[PDB]
């Protein structure tokens, strides 16, 4: 399995999980965060329930998690601040634009570059 | 300068820039976010304006902000999330609680360790 | 394909990078080393030729090579000195004791680990 | 002090470790390597001898060298290829040209850039 982090786990985090997950036949998928999260993003269920998917209950920072459990940690970066984590394990790096409060379309052009990479990464 | 960043920038960040500025001579200091945040801390507000200190008016990310200004930026990073910065400058990593949340008098224990911190850091 | 990289670039990388290419099916592999050396070790050479293997001719700076061309860059790490490369891509660290100068059976242990932490690896 | 770490230890570690001390009045200065050498480059004791500046003795790899004791930890990179030490400590990174090999005048540019960025790292 691979761990999808970002920093508030709320939506990215999210979507990229739901998508890997309905893609990958063998490998499946979690997702973490930086910091606490009360919700799951509306906008983020909202479109993922569109697309017959349904995200996680609740965020769920990365420290209740043990990170070698995964075999590829992929870190969904800001502009220009990719946070590292605790392990001398496998882990990339994915700019991706927050959508979080711009609302509107920007979340399904979000979900759209997420949905790219994440098909190009199910190629392993 | 000293360059305080940490993700949210609401509380801690702007604790070590006041309480730095107060205590450095020649010295300033200026905070940063790795994501952005409407206000800041009213708890930190009322905690530094009771020591006489004005906190920064409002929240301001690190990507509104040219980091090769500053000559060590100070990163005040999680329990294991260090967030790392696009600079071969020099940096350092604090790990403080999170009083985000936590309200009570947890806020004052993390404005005390910040304190004890940048006493320390202030020594050059 | 993986890219394994390693301070010299003499021994590990090399031993590596064929090991891998004799195990995997699908993926290949190269090496580079993050400064120039001029020859690749003769222990390994001889310790991968009795295995029926030929190792790489001359040891290839990690310049000399364009890093976003390969899909997992393994770097082999020191003691306690992982080296960082120039890369959002995915990259592991692998703490392998430096043969150098060991000599004597020590090649052949560092050997039998690189194997059996390529063997695991090739899983994917 | 400040510990100025390269990946072999022999040359510019030990050039700006030799500069920075006389220049220097409060601050000292140590060096350490990532990996293993038996001898101080001939051309910089002969460059600092001229200068009236004694290298040190042997190079000292940055295992045998316990990094807290340190309170700035320069670490001198290659074109592409920072090594990270293990501590949340600062750390700066300078990107100077191994003069390795190149002898000739090369070393002396090399010391003067050491210089430059030794001079000016001074003021704090």
């Amino acid at each position: 399995k691979v761990l999808f982090v970002c920093i508030h786990n709320t939506a990215r985090s999210v979507m990229a999980e739901a998508l890997f997950n309905a893609m990958a036949k063998s490998w499946k998928a979690e997702s973490a965060g930086v910091e606490k999260a009360e919700r799951v993003d509306e906008t983020v269920k909202r479109l993922l329930a569109e697309r017959g998917l349904k995200a996680k209950e609740k965020p769920r920072t990365v420290d209740e998690v043990n990170l070698d459990d995964f075999d590829l940690i992929v870190t969904v970066c800001e502009e220009s601040s990719c946070v590292v984590l605790p392990t001398d394990k496998p882990v990339t790096r994915w700019h991706i634009e927050n959508p979080a409060g711009k609302d509107e379309g920007t979340y399904r052009r979000v979900l759209a570059e997420i949905e790219e990479r994440v098909k190009k990464l199910v190629g392993e």
